[PDB]
């Protein structure tokens, strides 16, 4: 039995510092993955409408609660609002489908998945005659206002953002009539993209950071052979070998020691367990400084041609 350390949010709620990622977790395999995770002691599950497996995640959670392996109050479930649903009636609807699929009566955190709004419709990635993203009318500011109502009604404990630059967070924080603040900013983070300035900014505002693709997302479709590879990095493995841990475990522990929440994905039971056995060792300061020095500003998660739309986040330095 394992328990991830808690990171305290500005709402005083306690967010487990390690969680289970579920993107690319196939139907069939994801339900068992969630169950294994829960038995191992995971309490934080990272989900999303756009991952299209929330119902199987729902099945697993429901079955675990019923068989009394875990209570709802101790689970920490996060999901996200996809950019094609920023318009107010759509925000409520998408949230309702997410909540239904997950068989929950409330979410612990509901995130804006990406800052840029997309054209509404029966289409997740609307594009033009080329492959250019088509933007929508409603902005993340519009969306947030609708999301704030979910909090007012007790349907969501807290709100957050994902893939936001500090400029975009500045925009949200200075928004007139702001009712709720983001408790986290979920962004790609790993030794090739250390996010030093964005983490500094977020923490200075009482906003935690959730590190996604911490293993370099080797199963991302668009991966290309020349693309860097964290898990195969010999310097990483070298440090791993020293602590009698795997490369993955070092890549997870890295975030823990920056007080950054981290959500590695796996559907392999052995790996799921391995990924949470990271509270029995420490990386030295020298090791941390070394790992930080690997920064290459390389984004594994940057495949969509969307730099023309107004709220594209990665043009900003941070
Ligand atoms: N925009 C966003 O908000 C956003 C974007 C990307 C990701 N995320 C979230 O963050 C999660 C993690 O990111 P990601 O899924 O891109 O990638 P990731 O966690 O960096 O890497 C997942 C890959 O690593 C493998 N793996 C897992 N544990 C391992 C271990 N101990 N040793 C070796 N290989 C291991 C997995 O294999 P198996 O499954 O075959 O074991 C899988 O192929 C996502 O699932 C999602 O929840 C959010
Ligand atoms: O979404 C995940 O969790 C993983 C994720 N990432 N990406 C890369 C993306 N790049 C974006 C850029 C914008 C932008 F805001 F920049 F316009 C908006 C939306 C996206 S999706 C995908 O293309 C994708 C496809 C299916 C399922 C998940 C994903
Ligand atoms: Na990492």
């Amino acid at each position: 039995s394992h328990m991830a350390t808690f990171v305290e949010l500005s709402t005083k709620a306690k967010m487990p510092i390690v969680g289970l990622g579920t993107w690319k977790s196939p139907l069939g395999k994801v339900k068992e993955a969630v169950k294994v995770a829960i038995d191992a002691g995971y309490r934080h599950i990272d989900c999303a409408y756009v991952y299209q497996n929330e119902h199987e995640v729902g099945e697993a959670i429901q079955e675990k609660i019923q068989e009394k392996a875990v209570k709802r109050e101790d689970l920490f479930i996060v999901s996200k609002l996809w950019p094609t649903f920023f318009e107010r009636p759509l925000v409520r609807k998408a949230f309702e489908k997410t909540l239904k699929d997950l068989k929950l009566s409330y979410l612990d955190v509901y995130l804006i998945h990406w800052p840029q709004g997309f054209k509404s419709g029966d289409d997740l990635f609307p594009k033009d005659d080329k492959g250019n993203a088509i933007g929508g009318k409603a902005t993340f500011l519009d969306a947030w206002e609708a999301m704030e109502e979910l909090v007012d009604e007790g349907l969501v404990k807290a709100l957050g953002v994902s893939n936001f630059s500090h400029f975009q967070i500045e925009k949200l924080l200075n928004k007139p009539g702001l009712k709720y603040k983001p408790v986290t900013n979920q962004v790609e983070c790993h030794p090739y993209l250390t996010q030093e300035k964005l983490i500094q900014y977020c923490h200075s505002k009482g906003i935690t950071v959730t590190a996604y693709s911490p293993l370099g997302s080797p199963d991302r479709p668009w991966a290309k052979p020349e693309d860097p590879s964290l898990l195969e990095d010999p310097k990483i493995k070298e440090i791993a070998a020293k602590h009698k841990k795997t490369a993955a475990q070092v890549l997870i522990r890295f975030h823990i020691q920056r007080n950054v929440i981290v959500i590695p994905k796996s559907v392999t039971p052995a790996r799921i367990v391995e990924n949470i056995q990271v509270f029995d060792f420490k990386l030295s300061d020298e090791e941390m400084a070394t790992i930080l020095s690997f920064n290459r500003n390389w984004r594994a998660c940057n495949v969509l041609q969307s730099s023309h739309l107004e709220d594209y986040p990665f043009d900003a330095e941070y």
